[PDB]
């Protein structure tokens, strides 16, 4: 009969915990019982416990005098119990009054089930088993087995499981799983101070006993169910889902922003490649420079922005994926061809498009450059060569032809070279072009434009000179001008003829004459009127100065000059016979001091006089 | 006796002309004679003729009464004649009184010689012959023979010769040489109106006679000699030499000016060639451009001036030579090596020096150019190639080596490439150089500097990424971070780390957190003080943010996130058992409208509720 001590010990525990359960409710009305087996005998404490948990007015006798009134009290109380789905055919009021142990404890038992765990029953499952299923489901991750209401809860790691499964903030879990005194005390303490569940079970007489009482344990779990089921626990569970949903919702915002922007970037890179593939490399320099310059704006602007953006997105996609890795949720997969690895390839492309464009533009500029240099070099080299061929021709004097023919030949060859004059202003333009295009190296020619202009002018003037000199040779008999002499007239005349019309202007002629100093008249209140008349005298009409008129004048002025014999007479007459010319003779003759000085300077002296034999020598 | 009519005829002419000579002198005192043979008989007219030509007072009887007084008169007159060198031993006063023809005419003759042509006699030459020599010398260019005083002067072209030889302004010469009446009348007329010589010879009785009288002709020539000998004729001859000397003197000025200037030009061209031959073609671009530019100043300035000056001088030398050709004088020969043909060669030279210099400068610029392009192209091509070799290496995943070794290998190869970073700023400088030197074509490379910088940065970042990911693989067991997961942390952290010190600044960290939105706290009067404390919480000291600290925080934040089973409970508790979550449950649970919207948006609906089987699925 050892299986008799265990039955008793349990009764001692089941009386403690069923008492601890009644006054937990009675307390809300200030009432209290000491022992369920003895304090329910008068009926009063049961009726008042029923009125608090059931919320109905039962007005029983507070001080029952006779066993009849105690019984009277219980019938009113038993009517209330029976009305709710409870079976009470077995028990009568007579024995609950007597204070019968197991029937009182069986009645306290029936009420508990109705008022704490009746909700659990599920068409094929008793109150005990539906509560057991509720324990079982809430303990799936935990290293406990929940198999009965005695053996399973002895350990007490199942009591801790029920609090951590519902509220992980109140008792941390991996600090559970060794001591049986500890984990229980911690759990009963947690339900007492923070859940408001009174310590209905003693910590010491569950650890001391081989198996705890099944009914006592069930009472506590039911109380635990009501607190965790409580409205406030639902509210706590609201805030928790809130926190989790909100993070996903901010993360929705993050995936939307990335999507809008990733698309944008893909589109923009695409736009750029169309532009780049589209542009066609110019033949013209200022255009190609402009095309080159264009690329530099992109490299400077957009290109920079496109790299940065792809960066930022690779950032965003990574960050977003971290957050879902963090939430234990599945990773974000970006729409086909908007993953960042895809995105990076797009950058690759426009980099590939740029490199192909500028290289294409590079050869353009190179080619353009070459063409520009040859646009001045090939003509100028053709032209330098032409003038030179004609230079050599006028330089050649091996001809054995008649002079009149040589003149005709010359003027004929002159025309050709004169024709060249028009090609000069195009080549000047082509050199200037090379200048604008910034080239300070030619490489195809040494020659310059100014060299061409100067060489041409010289060769043209060279022809003009040889023409006149052979024309004056032809004319020597006819007009008494030394061929040689004529050159000098042509030479002088040309060089004042400011235009090249071979006629001197009234202004233009005066300077020529003024140069040679033939106009003795100077200043005198500007007494150049004589010139008005001299101009007219020279030009018979003529409204300008003829080369022939010019020459006429000069021949006329030359005729005024005495011959050397005629010169001799003048001196003879000065000296009155003697060849020696004394200073006194000249002074008496009236000559200016300066004239005398020249005579002395220029004439060899014999004795007291100056001989003039050498001047007459010819 | 025909040679008797000629002797008479002559006497008739010699009386006319000897009379015409006496009263020419007598006129100056108002006195006059009609005939020398009859009016000298009284002596008075002779004495008075003697007193005018001799300038001495003889006071003879004006009205001689007796043949004795007439004779008396002549003795006084004959004393005066004899005193001057004259021979008069033959003639007496008695016969001159009688009126003897040939002796009177012989006495008139002797006086004429003394008072008009005595000057001519020259120790071996009679008065007649010295006068004849004087005629002979003054008629050297003329087509006359002067052989006697009769036959030679008959023609009269010798009388014209004497006036043109002395004064060519009064009777022009080539309008002489046909008519004998004409040329004589013109000459006698010229001496009458402009010389003041009276027509002592009749024009008609020299043309009518076979030979004119020798003595009559001589009388006129003597008179002609005195007028041409006259002071005023000397003065006229002064002005004439003046005019000729002065022209030479102005011409002296012209040869001096040319000489000073021709020298100058020769010297200056010389100076210029020394400069040109002296300059040495630079290796450096800005210098060579400067050397090129220098030439352009000369071509623009001096060169122009040197051509002009040589022109002007060729003008001056020609003009001067014309004037001496004009003066019948010998031509000016310029000092050896200052003739204009010489001068033109000097211009040739400096043109030759210029062409050699700029060509030499041209190849310089060409070379300079090439060097400059290769100074960027060869390094950049070396560098593009290096980075790419390292790119391929990090791209290679064929390795079968241990991970720890692969990490060591990687960081080791990373150092090398990190070293390159310093070569980048030199190549940027070398590209910029090419830019200043105005080259928009390269030709030796397609590559750019920005391409190098970007490719480098990408490859360096590529290494950093693969290092951390293999390091997180190695660490997975130790620290419960998905290798993959760690990247995201590194990825995010790096991208806010504004410097590259792998530590985030207080400012720098806040942005990172702010980005992810983990800091719920915002605005509230700037209530970021919590952050002060959160920063400190993250960084234990630490005065910055550790990558390990960063990661710690994130693991900490990740741990706060419930598992999918833990998520299930929260929903179970909301729904109080049923899997279907109604809107009302969530509203009663207290959840925000937005949370509810997300639930509906994200969760498949069964009946009246929203299932959460898929979220728990994992
Ligand atoms: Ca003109
Ligand atoms: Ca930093």
């Amino acid at each position: 009969m050892a299986d008799s001590e265990l039955v008793a010990q349990w009764e001692k525990v089941q009386i403690k915990t069923f008492t601890k359960w009644v006054n937990m409710h009675l307390a809300k009305k200030g009432r209290k019982i000491n022992d369920v087996t003895t304090d329910f005998k008068n009926g009063v404490e049961l009726c008042a416990l029923l009125e608090i948990i059931g919320e109905t007015t039962i007005k029983c006798v507070t001080n029952p005098k006779m066993r009849i009134q105690m019984t009277e009290n219980l019938d009113k109380a038993l009517r209330f119990i029976q009305s709710r789905d409870v079976k009470l055919t077995g028990i009568g009021p007579t024995d609950i009054v007597d204070g019968n142990v197991k029937l009182t404890l069986g009645l306290v038992w029936t009420l508990i089930l109705r008022f704490a765990i009746s909700e659990l029953s599920a068409e094929g499952l008793s109150a005990k088993q539906g509560l057991l299923l509720w324990c079982q489901k809430k303990c799936e991750p935990y290293p406990v087995k929940v198999e009965n209401f005695s053996e399973s809860f002895k350990d007490g790691k199942v009591f801790c499981a029920l609090i951590h499964r519902h509220r992980p903030d109140l008792l941390d879990w991996e600090t559970v799983g060794e001591d049986d005194r500890a984990n229980l005390e911690k759990a009963f303490d947690v339900a007492e101070k923070e859940l408001g569940i009174p310590k209905l079970l003693d910590v010491d007489d569950i650890v001391n006993m081989p198996r705890p009482d099944e009914r006592s344990v069930m009472t506590y779990v039911a109380a635990l169910y009501k607190v965790f089921s409580s409205n406030d626990q639902v509210e706590k569970a609201g805030k928790r889902a809130g926190n989790f949903l909100d993070l996903l919702r901010a993360t929705e915002g993050m995936v939307h922003d990335y999507e809008q922007r990733a698309q944008a970037l893909k589109e923009n890179i695409e736009a750029a490649i169309n532009k780049m593939n589209g542009v066609e490399p110019s033949d013209e320099y200022h255009q190609v420079k402009e095309q080159i310059n264009e690329t530099k704006n992109y490299r400077k602007g957009d290109k920079r922005a496109f790299i940065k953006e792809q960066g930022d997105l690779a950032t965003l996609f990574g960050q977003i994926n971290s957050k879902l890795r963090g939430m234990k949720r599945p990773v974000y997969v970006a729409p086909e061809g908007l993953d960042p690895k895809s995105l990076e390839g797009y950058i690759a492309n426009i980099s590939e498009a740029e490199r192909a464009l500028r290289s294409k533009l590079n050869t353009a500029m190179r080619n353009c450059l070459i063409a520009l240099r040859k646009a001045f070099a090939d003509p100028a080299n053709a032209t330098d060569a032409k003038i030179n061929e004609y230079r050599t021709f006028v330089t050649d004097e091996t001809s054995e032809a008649p002079l009149e023919e040589q003149v005709a030949t010359l003027k004929a060859k002159l025309e050709e070279l004169k024709q060249v004059e028009a090609q000069l202003p195009p080549i000047e333009e082509a050199e200037k072009a090379c200048g604008d295009a910034n080239i300070e190296d030619n490489e195809y020619t040494d020659v310059s434009f100014d060299d061409l202009q100067f060489n041409y002018e010289q060769t043209v003037s060279m022809f003009e000179k040889k023409i006149v000199y052979i024309e004056a040779q032809i004319n020597e008999a006819s007009s008494g001008v030394t061929a040689e002499q004529m050159q000098e007239f042509k030479q002088s005349f040309d060089a004042f003829d400011g235009n090249h019309d071979g006629i001197l202007d009234k202004l233009e002629f005066r300077s020529c004459l003024s140069s040679m100093g033939l106009i003795d008249i100077d200043f005198t209140g500007g007494e150049d009127a004589q010139y008005d008349a001299i101009y007219n005298n020279v030009t018979k009409g003529e409204n300008g100065v003829s080369f022939d008129n010019y020459v006429q004048y000069m021949k006329e002025k030359n005729d005024e000059n005495p011959s050397p014999e005629q010169l001799n007479e003048i001196f003879s007459t000065i000296a009155a016979g003697k060849d020696s010319i004394t200073e006194t003779d000249m002074q008496k003759a009236g000559m200016s001091a300066e004239q005398i000085e020249y005579v002395k300077a220029n004439l060899p002296q014999k004795g007291d006089g100056y001989d003039y034999a050498a001047w007459v020598k010819t």
